[PDB]
């Protein structure tokens, strides 16, 4: 139909989607000053108030443009996205968590789906992803295998840290940071343990060797494409 | 006029632009023995008169290098920095804060203006930064929505950590350089709030994930750049 | 015989290899399910139970493989890997020590000899290794000549640091990690010595210079190759 | 003459060159078990007594390898390396400080000059150093310029990081490799100067980019070296 034209060219008008952006920047100042607990004992309600009418609006145009664009609306990834935070936003407040009253904030992503320099460089960004999974894969089954070896030496002497799969696993990740990994994890574990440094130095050196050639990896893969293209 | 070429070939000379940059060095050497207190209780008179007089020198040169050039002087980026150092540091002590009797060392800043090989490498390392905004804007707007979650999340009970969106912001910050953040911040937090890796680990992930994108983006621009000229 | 390529077009099989990488992942499930006082309290007979099983299985599949192959099994490194976690895991329970017990986990790394995808990568990693060779050999003698040093100076006014050559060692990578070398180490130490930093600055220094170069290393070499390839 | 050829082919030969990297090894087994208190103790006697073997050994060698090239000994790099660690090692014991019984190890250096391989590495690493010079320029300057700010800020009450120009040095460099520079150094003075993370966020922010900077300057300089060769 041709009313069916007179909102696809609302809807894929530069001052539609313009016009959102200035209501994700307005709602992005306006999640801000929320955290402020003098600014909500005044303008709690113009602000919260503020929130609500941004909500419809993105429902408004989230099934204006999921009209639009019909059943392709759902095969693009930034869509997708936009529906989703659209959505999880939707939920009301008590009802649930609060951990769902923050992630309304996630909304705010909305700023890198609506501009198209920002979906670019996000592009970007997952580009490189895929190259990286073979490491990642490799990787994961390191921290695994590690994990299961470090609870097993030294979990039921170190609970904190080694008692579960789990805990095993954040200090190793945490000692892969090299955060802290000697003065304060090592060093305390050589007090009864004392050739304990056998587990984390080759540890220390497997992982950095490994993330330095998963940068490598990022960088040749890059030039290889600049260079044939 | 021809008075003006005689002050022209004077300040485009060699030897007027050198001279400054002996008193650069001098009022440099000067700058730094000012930060101890046995020598301004001996020479703090000879000193600080020392530098006054360069500051009239910059600023007599600063008038005579505004006269040869007149309009074209202020479209220059390096001799605006030299005209808002010397201003800056044109300001009386005892007026304002201390804040501006320090900055007025930033008038060393000048040896880069006045030296052509520093120059150079400057105009090298502010090249760079036009590429990078992309990677700049993306990356605040992360730290933004991840401060206003973070402050939602735990600004109560942890209030010099995540009171403030900027006590928020700076401890996010200080968490991306991976500066104490497991023995100091996270794990800290997780003796009240159990699941709270759930936000740090994806957080970590993410702007490593990105830094190591920045870098790869610095690296692979200047080789298209050298290959390409 | 005929016999021979009966067992061959076996072991050599797509589906007997396939079925290993199942053993593999299930006994890894088991592996860490291990881990669980409480799982082990109800099940620890049918895991244990199981983890006996897939032992036999190697070890029938490792004389199999052995026999398709006779003495060219011995020539690859990844059958010699798989031969040597199948034996360091068929040393049985209380002879020699736990660090046997828990090293049993390494048949995991099965995973990365079974799976074509991982050996890939894998060989990428140990590929770049023969060029860091030299570096490694000038990067050791630099911590072994200033290990010594290091013990000759600090090791009887601080022991747990510097009293062995080994704790010399030690404390040396620790401080080329950054981890905690000045709050934590050379801030200590200037409170006998006070230019102690005449030690460390130039020694962080070279260090860091060397990782560097050992980085652009990996990085120009690789770019070298696919520049020629 | 021709008994000069035969000290030439004496002392150019292999074989005299490979000698002295035997006593090279030799010496450093032996340098390394001095550092044993219990060794020292029954074999002290056996051992420094080498070590005075290997010292005239050294002499006697450069004396004559000095004769056999005369003056170009001279203006050759490594070998002023090699008359200047065996003479720094020349200067017997009680006499002066420890600290040249201590350096006395730089004699392992000989090492990385008599062996092919490493002196090539270390060619390697030199070679990228003259490159660097602009950018180690700009950066010491700043470095300079920021250490006098900050003794002048913070100097008076923070005695200890802040009072010299040096202790000013010291804590900036510090801070410049993340080591505790939030924790340790810049929360505590937000406890008596709020506004302090204006001088160091910037400052973490400038070092940090130059820092990436100069280590993609090693990485095109190298990579277009290797492409125009
Ligand atoms: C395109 C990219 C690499 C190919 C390429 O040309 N670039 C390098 C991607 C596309 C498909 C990828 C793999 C598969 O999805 C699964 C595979 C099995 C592992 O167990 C776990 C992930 C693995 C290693 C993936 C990583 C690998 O990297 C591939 C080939
Ligand atoms: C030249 C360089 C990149 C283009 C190129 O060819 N190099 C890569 C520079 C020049 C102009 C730059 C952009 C604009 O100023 C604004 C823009 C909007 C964002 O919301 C915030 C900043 C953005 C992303 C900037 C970054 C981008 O990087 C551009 C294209
Ligand atoms: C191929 C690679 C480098 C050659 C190349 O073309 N790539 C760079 C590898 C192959 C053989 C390697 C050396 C020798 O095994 C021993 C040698 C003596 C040192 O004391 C200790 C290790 C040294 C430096 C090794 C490193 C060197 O890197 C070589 C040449
Ligand atoms: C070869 C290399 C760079 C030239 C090149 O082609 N490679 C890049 C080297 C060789 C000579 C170098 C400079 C001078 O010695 C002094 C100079 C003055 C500064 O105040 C302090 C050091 C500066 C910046 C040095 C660095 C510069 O980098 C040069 C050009
Ligand atoms: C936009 C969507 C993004 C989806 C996220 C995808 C995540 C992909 C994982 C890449 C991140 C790797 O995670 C990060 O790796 C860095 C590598 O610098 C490691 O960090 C450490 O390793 C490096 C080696 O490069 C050490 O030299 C260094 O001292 C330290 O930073 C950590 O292990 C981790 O913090
Ligand atoms: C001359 C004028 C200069 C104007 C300044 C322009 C500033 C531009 C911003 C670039 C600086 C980025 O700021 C700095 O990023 C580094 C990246 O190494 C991060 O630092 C961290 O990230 C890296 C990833 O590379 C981790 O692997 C590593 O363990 C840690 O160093 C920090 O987040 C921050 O300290
Ligand atoms: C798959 C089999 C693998 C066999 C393992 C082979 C090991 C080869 C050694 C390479 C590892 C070097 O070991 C690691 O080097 C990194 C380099 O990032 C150093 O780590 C440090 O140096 C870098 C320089 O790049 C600093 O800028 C940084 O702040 C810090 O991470 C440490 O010294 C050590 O943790
Ligand atoms: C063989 C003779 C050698 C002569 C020595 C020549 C010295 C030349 C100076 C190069 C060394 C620079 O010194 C070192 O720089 C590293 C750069 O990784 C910095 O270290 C820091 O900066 C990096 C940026 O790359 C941060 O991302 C990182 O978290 C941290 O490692 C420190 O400031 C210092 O430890
Ligand atoms: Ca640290």
């Amino acid at each position: 139909g041709s009313m069916y034209l007179r909102i696809t060219n609302i809807v894929e008008s530069s001052f539609f989607t313009k016009f959102i952006i200035y209501l994700i920047v307005l709602n992005g100042i306006t999640m801000g000053l929320q955290t402020s607990k003098t600014f909500m004992q005044s303008f709690g309600v113009y602000t919260t108030l503020f929130n609500q009418i941004v909500i419809t609006i993105f429902t408004i145009e989230i099934i204006l443009r999921i009209y639009v664009h019909r059943i392709s609306f759902f095969k693009d990834p930034w869509s997708l996205f936009d529906f989703f935070v659209v959505a999880i936003s939707l939920v009301p407040t008590s009802s649930g968590f609060e951990i769902l009253r923050v992630l309304r904030v996630l909304r705010l992503f909305r700023l890198v789906t609506a501009v198209p320099q920002m979906r670019k460089i996000v592009s970007a960004l997952i580009s490189v992803i895929p190259g990286m999974l073979s490491v990642i894969a490799l990787m994961t089954l390191f921290f695994y295998i590690f994990a299961i070896m470090a609870t097993q030496l030294f979990g039921e002497r170190f609970p904190e840290w080694f008692g579960t799969l789990g805990e095993s696993f954040y200090t190793l990740f945490q000692v892969m940071t090299l955060e802290s990994w000697s003065m304060g994890i090592v060093r305390p574990l050589m007090e009864v343990y004392p050739y304990a440094w056998v587990f984390f130095i080759p540890f220390i050196f497997v992982v950095t060797f490994v993330m330095i050639n998963l940068v490598v990896a990022i960088i040749v893969d890059a030039m290889a494409i600049l260079n044939q293209k």
